[PDB]
C-alpha cells in the first residue's frame, strides 16, 4: 500500500478498505488506466457541437480542429478554462467571505462579527478607506462593498491585486495589460475568447489566462483578508494531525471543504454542546480537519487535522467519523456513498453544492448557531447508533506547530530587531544560514504515492538551507510527516537553517527552534507568501522577481492549483509543477509558459515528475536569484 | 459535394477548393472520423489533473470518475460549463454595447449616438428609468449603467430576466431559484459548480444550468436593446443573400463575427470612401456580410448576407474576398491560412479575439472612423493586388425580405387592427390558418449536411400552416434557399398560412405577402421573439407553456446555441435540437432535459436527429398546446 500512501495511517486504512471491499480513489483510478493520451497531452477539445476534436501528438491526421484550431489554441484553451474554473471557486469563497461580513455589521447575522480590528483597520488604510472618527461597523461595511465592488468593472482596477503588490510589480503587469478589471469580469471574459471562433493566438490566449490567475490572487487575498477580521488573524499554536486524532470516545465531526463562515461556528457551538453530547454517552464533540476549512480552523484554533485531499475517504473507514460536514470544493463526491458503509452522516450545507445521498441542511449565516446545532444533533445521534461497535483509528498522529500568519512571521522576526523586522530574514539570506525561500502549497494526486513529492523535495531543500513555508494539503502533507515539530530539526535542517530557526525560536521564549516548516494556512492563504514575499520586495527596493523565492505545486490536482501555480509565474516566480498539466500537446505553448514568459513577469513554470530531479531544479532557480543579486551560493 | 451542403454556391466553391488542394471544414472533419465516442456521450471529464476520466457508455470499467463522479454529474458539469460559455460570449457583446453608448452620451465617442430614441424611452420606461423633464443622454447614460448593473449582484435581480418576462413566468422560475442575480456572477458560480469536488447532484447542477441559461437570455435581450438604440430598431427591407452578390468590379469586403459597434461604422464609412476606392479602379466598395454580424447590417440596412456559418471559408475562394474584418465569435481560424491562398486580407480588431497569421488592427469606439478608414485601405490596398487575375464567384443569389423585429411585425399586424396588433394573430391561431410558431435559430454543423435540417423541417411546417420566424445562421439557411422571398409563398405555405400572409402584406400596401419565414435578426435577437412571445402571452393571459409556440436550434453548433436552447426551454418552449449535444451517456440526464423538466418550467427538449420525424415531433408539440387551449387542431 505504500506505492498508494507514504502515510502509514492511510495505509492501515487501506488495507481495511481492501479486506472490507469498499472502493478507494486509489482503485478507481486503477480503473481508469490507461488514461486517455489526448487528454493528457491536452490535444482534445469539446467547446462546440462539431467535437470533439482530437489532435494526435505524433504521426498522421487529426492533426488541427474541425474549425481550423490548432495544438497552439487547443491547449492554451483549456488551459484558460481551467485558471479560470480555478478562480471561480477563490473568488467565490471570497464573495460569501464578504456577504457574510456586510450582513454581520448590518445586524443580519449576530453569530457573526469584527474579530480582529487591527486587521480591519490595516485593510481599509490599504484599500484608501478613511478610518478616523468612523464607527467600526461602518469601516467593515465600506471594506465589504469594496471587495463585492472588486467583482465588476468600475472606475479603478483589482484593488485586490493593485493594492497587494508593490508599485513596480503592477507596473510591468500593467505594461502587459495583465490587471484585472473585475473578477468575476475576467473569469467570464475567459469563457467568451475561448469559446468557438474566438481568440486563437496562444501567446494572446496565455495572455489572458496570467491576467484572469491575477483574478484568483484577489479572490485568495480577499478570502484571507475577510475571514481574519471575521474570525481573527492566526498565531503560534500547537496542535496535532492524522487519523489517531480521531477519538473512538467522543462524537467525532470533520469540517471538510472550505469556508470558515462554515467551520468556525461548528467549532464553537460544537463546545456549547459538550453536555448533549455527555447525556448521549460521549466524551464530548471531537471536532477534526480535512482539506483547507481544516486548515482555517487549525490555524486560529489548534483543532487537530484528520486527514487530506487524496487520502479523505480514509477518515471513514475507521468507523469512529460520526458526521462529515461539508460547503465546497475537493469534496470527493465517492464520501456519499461510502458513508452508507461506514455509518457516516455526510451532511451538505450549500446550496451550489450538494451530493446524491448525502442529507442536505442548508446553513444560513442569520441562523448559524441554529444551523450548527441541527447539523450536531444528526452527529450526536449518529455516535449512538455505533454503540458497541468496534473501531479502527490508527493510533498515528503528529505534534504540529502552526499559524504562521505574515503578521506572526513578522512579530516572531521582530523579537531579534524590533523596529525592522524583515532585516533579520534579509541577514541571514545574505549570509547563507538561509539559500532561499520555498512556499509548498497544492494538492495531493492520486498519480503520485501520496506525500512523497512534498516530503522528497522539502528534505533536500532543507537540508540545503532553505526556509521552507506551505499551505493547503500541502502543509498537510508535511505536517501529516512530522515537518511541523520543532523536535525534527536537528534532523532535518542544515546548520544555517537550524541556526535561523533556533534565534527566532529561543527569542521567543520557546528555548527551542521554529518548526523545520512554517504552517501558514489555506489555500486562499497562499496570499500570505505574497504579503511576505512583497513586503520583502519592498523592504530590499527590487521588484519579486529578483528574489531567491520560488513556489512548488508539487502534487497539484484542482483547478485552483493551477491558477494559483499561474499567478506564482506572473508575479515573477519560479513555480514547479509535480504533475503534468494537459500542455506537453503543444510545444510552442509549454515553451512560453516555461521559458519565454521569463520575458514577461520573471517568473515561469518548472514542470518536473521526478521529485529529486525537481528539488535540483527548485536549487538551481534559488542561487540564480542569489547570483542575480550578487550573493554567494 | 451535395452530401456536405445544399446549397449550390457552396457546391461550387467546394469543387474549387477541391481542385486547388485547399483544405476546408468538411476535410478537416473526414480527418477527424471516428470521433471519441466518450465525448460524443458526454462521458468524458477534465476538471483536475488526476483526469482525464472517462466512463464505459456500456460495459465494465471505468464505471465512475476518479473522484467518485458519477455519469450524471459529469454529463451535467460539462453542460453547464457550455451554458456558461454561451453566456459569456453574450453578455460580452453586450458588455461591449453598453460601454460604447455610455461612452456616445458622454462624449467620448462621437461616431456613435442615440439613432432610436423611441427605443431608448420604451426600454426606460421597462427597467423603471424616469424620463420626464430628463435629457436624452442622460436617460441613456442611466440605461447603460443599469445595463452593466445586471452584470453582478445588486439589490434587484437581473432586470433583463424579471423585467422582459411576464411576471407569472417570473413567479415560476422564482419558485425554483432560477432567477439570476447578476450575468457574470451566475456564469462564476457556474464554473466554480462544476469544479472538482462541488455539486455532485444532477438536478442541482442542471437547475443551476436553467439559472445561468437566463443570465445568457439577459445578455442576448441586452444586446439587441442596446444595438437598436445605437443603429436603429430594424424595420422590413429588401436585400439579396448568397456567395452571388460578391461583384468582381468592386472592393469586397465582408464583415463576420458579431458586434454592429465595428459593423455598422464599417457600412458608413465604406459608403464616404466610394470615390478613393474608384480611384484604385474599383466601382467602389462591396460591404457583405456573414454569421451575425451580417444578420445585423442586413436587418438594419439591407447588406447582402454573403454566407453563413460552416461554408464561411467558401467565400473566400471565390478569389474576390479582398477582406474580411472580424471581431468575435464563429470565426473559423482556418480564415487565417487560407487567406494566404486566396489573397484575402483577414483583419482582428478586438483585443481578446486575436488569430496567428491574421493582421490586427485595433477598433477604438473613439476612434472607430479613423480605424475604420485604415481597415478599408487595406481592402483597396489588396483590391489592386488581384487586378487582371480571374475570378469564379457562383452567380447564385436570392431574394431576402428581413427587417422584421418585433415592433416591425406588431407594425405590420397593427395594419389590420391598429389598437390591438396582437390580436388578428390571435384570431388566426384560433381559426386554424396559423397552426402555431415554430422559431428556427442557431447554426449549422458540419455533421448535418448544410442547411437540410432547417429547409426539410421548415417546409412540413409551413404546409402544416405554422409560422415560421428565424434568426442566426437558421435565418440564413432559409434566405439561401428562398423562404425570405415571397414569390415563394405559393409553393411552400399551406393555404391558411397564405391567405393570412397575402391579408398582412396587402394591408401593408405591397400588393402581395409577407415572406414565408420572417426574418428576427441576429442571435442575440432571438430576444425579439421572446418579447412577441411574451406579449402574446401577456394579451392572452396565460404563461408561455401554454402556447402553441416552439424553437428549433435544427443544426446547432456553438455553445451559445446550448445556452439559447436551454433558456427555450427555461422559459417554457417545446425546444428541438438536431444535433446531439454530449447528454446521452447518462439517461438521468437526458430524462430531466427531455421530461421532467416539463414540470419545473413547462418547456423541454426535443432531441431528434432525423429532420422529418423532428417536423412530426414539432408539430406534435404545436398541437398538444392547441388542445390544452381547447383548439381545434
Ligand atoms: S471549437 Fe473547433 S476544435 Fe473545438 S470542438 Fe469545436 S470544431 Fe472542434
Ligand atoms: S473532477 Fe473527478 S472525474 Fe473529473 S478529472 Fe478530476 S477525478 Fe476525474
Ligand atoms: S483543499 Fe483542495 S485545492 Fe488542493 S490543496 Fe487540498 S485538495
Ligand atoms: S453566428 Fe455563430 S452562434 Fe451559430 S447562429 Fe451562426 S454559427
Ligand atoms: S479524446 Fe480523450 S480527453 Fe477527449
Ligand atoms: S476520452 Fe475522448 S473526449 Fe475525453
Ligand atoms: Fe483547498
Ligand atoms: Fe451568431
Ligand atoms: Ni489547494
Ligand atoms: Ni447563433
Amino acid at each position: 500500500q505504500n506505492l498508494k500512501s507514504t502515510d502509514r495511517a492511510v495505509q492501515q486504512m487501506l488495507d481495511k478498505a481492501k479486506r472490507e471491499g469498499i472502493q478507494t480513489v486509489w482503485d478507481r483510478y486503477e480503473a481508469m488506466k490507461p488514461q486517455c493520451g489526448f487528454g493528457e497531452t491536452g490535444l482534445c477539445c469539446r467547446h462546440c457541437l462539431q467535437g470533439p476534436c482530437r489532435i494526435n501528438p505524433f504521426g498522421d491526421e487529426p492533426k488541427v480542429g474541425i474549425c481550423g484550431a490548432t495544438a497552439e489554441v487547443i491547449v492554451a484553451r483549456g488551459l484558460d478554462r481551467s485558471i479560470a474554473a480555478g478562480a471561480a471557486g477563490h473568488s467565490g469563497h471570497a464573495k460569501h467571505l464578504a456577504h457574510t461580513l456586510k450582513k454581520a455589521v448590518q445586524g443580519k447575522a449576530a453569530s457573526y462579527m469584527i474579530k480582529d480590528r487591527t486587521k480591519l483597520h490595516s485593510i481599509a488604510k490599504r484599500l484608501g478607506i478613511p478610518t478616523e472618527g468612523q464607527k467600526d461597523e461602518d469601516i467593515a461595511l465600506e471594506v465589504a462593498k469594496a471587495a463585492l465592488a472588486d467583482f465588476h468593472e468600475k472606475d479603478t482596477p483589482v484593488l485586490w491585486v493593485t493594492t497587494v503588490l508593490p508599485p513596480s510589480r503592477v507596473k510591468v503587469l500593467s505594461a502587459h495589460g495583465l490587471i484585472p478589471a473585475g473578477i468575476d469580469h475576467e473569469i467570464a471574459e475567459i469563457m467568451h475568447r475561448t469559446s468557438m471562433g474566438c481568440d486563437a493566438d496562444a501567446q494572446n490566449l496565455l495572455l489572458g489566462g496570467l491576467r484572469c490567475s491575477l483574478a484568483d490572487l484577489a479572490g485568495c487575498y480577499m478570502g484571507t483578508d475577510l475571514a481574519d477580521i471575521l474570525f481573527g488573524t492566526p498565531a503560534p499554536v500547537v496542535t496535532e494531525s492524522n487519523l489517531g486524532v480521531l477519538k473512538a470516545d467522543a462524537v467525532n465531526v470533520a469540517v471538510h471543504g472550505h469556508n470558515p463562515v462554515l467551520s468556525d461556528i461548528i467549532v464553537s457551538v460544537s463546545k456549547e454542546m459538550e453536555n448533549e453530547a455527555r447525556a448521549a454517552g460521549a466524551t464530548g464533540i471531537n471536532v477534526v480537519g480535512i482539506c483547507c476549512t481544516g486548515n482555517e480552523v487549525l490555524m486560529r484554533h489548534g483543532i487537530p487535522a484528520c486527514t487530506h485531499s487524496v487520502s479523505q475517504e480514509m477518515a471513514m473507514i475507521t468507523g469512529a467519523l460520526d458526521a462529515m460536514i461539508l460547503d465546497y470544493q475537493c469534496i470527493q463526491p465517492s464520501v456519499a456513498t461510502i458513508a452508507e458503509c461506514t455509518g457516516t452522516t455526510v451532511i451538505t450545507t450549500m446550496e451550489m453544492s450538494k451530493i446524491t445521498g448525502a442529507t442536505h441542511v442548508n446553513f444560513a449565516e442569520e441562523a448559524a448557531v441554529e444551523n450548527a446545532k441541527q447539523i450536531l444533533r444528526l452527529a450526536i445521534d449518529t455516535f449512538k447508533r455505533r454503540k458497541g461497535k468496534p473501531v479502527e483509528i490508527p493510533n498515528i498522529k503528529t505534534k504540529v506547530v502552526a499559524g504562521f500568519s505574515t503578521e506572526a512571521i513578522i512579530n516572531a522576526l521582530s523579537k531579534l530587531n524590533a523596529n525592522d523586522p524583515l532585516k533579520p530574514l534579509i541577514d541571514n539570506v545574505v549570509n547563507g544560514n538561509i539559500r532561499g525561500v520555498c512556499l509548498f502549497a497544492g494538492c495531493n494526486n492520486v498519480k503520485v504515492p501520496q506525500d512523497q513529492n512534498f516530503t522528497t523535495i522539502a528534505r533536500k531543500l532543507l537540508k540545503q538551507n532553505v526556509l521552507v513555508v506551505a499551505t493547503g494539503c500541502g502543509a498537510g502533507a508535511l505536517m501529516r510527516h512530522g515537518f511541523m515539530d520543532p523536535a525534527n530539526v536537528d534532523e532535518l535542517c542544515g546548520d544555517g537553517l537550524k541556526a535561523v530557526l533556533t534565534a527566532i525560536g529561543e527569542a521567543n521564549g520557546l528555548g527551542g527552534p521554529l518548526p523545520p516548516v512554517l504552517h501558514m494556512g489555506s489555500c486562499v492563504d497562499n496570499s500570505r507568501a505574497v504579503a511576505l514575499v512583497a513586503a520583502l520586495a519592498n523592504r530590499l527596493g527590487v521588484d519579486l522577481d529578483r528574489l531567491p523565492v520560488v513556489a512548488s505545486a508539487a502534487e497539484a490536482m484542482h483547478e485552483k492549483a493551477v491558477a494559483i501555480g499561474t499567478w506564482a509565474v506572473t508575479i515573477g516566480l519560479p513555480t514547479h509543477i509535480g504533475v503534468l498539466p494537459p500542455i506537453t500537446g503543444s510545444l510552442p505553448v509549454t515553451q512560453i509558459l516555461t521559458s519565454s514568459v521569463k520575458d514577461i513577469t520573471g517568473g515561469y513554470f518548472i514542470v518536473e515528475l521526478d521529485p529529486e530531479t525537481a528539488a535540483d531544479k527548485l536549487l538551481a532557480a534559488i542561487n540564480e536569484r542569489r547570483a542575480g543579486l550578487g550573493l554567494p551560493w
